[PDB]
């Protein structure tokens, strides 16, 4: 489904892989990242990720949305204080910003 950076990620199956090495996600992980990849460059409140990250399984209660972020971050970015791919828009939330 989707590629960025080194990551590679299949939004049917839930796998992800690390330069080709296979890296799990957690339900509430794989609920916040999917909302994130599959809505690029749209900038996303806490609350419409909290209400897409929703699936029939523990997901969107696991964690706080930005300590999921927070997460993610340490998980895809270079520098989680710099990031490339899951980015801040201020006054608003989040954006995945794709390549």
């Amino acid at each position: 489904v989707i590629a960025f950076g080194k990551f590679k990620l299949n939004l049917g199956t839930r796998e992800m892989f690390r330069e080709d090495e296979p890296m799990p996600l957690t339900s509430g992980e794989f609920a916040v990242l999917k909302a994130l990849v599959s809505h690029p460059r749209e900038p996303l409140s806490r609350d419409k990720l909290m209400n897409l990250a929703r699936g029939r399984e523990y997901s969107a209660m696991e964690r706080s949305i930005d300590v999921q972020i927070s997460r993610l971050r340490r998980m895809v970015e270079e520098d989680p204080a710099h990031p490339r791919y899951i980015q801040t828009v201020w006054g608003l939330g989040y954006v995945f910003v794709p390549d």
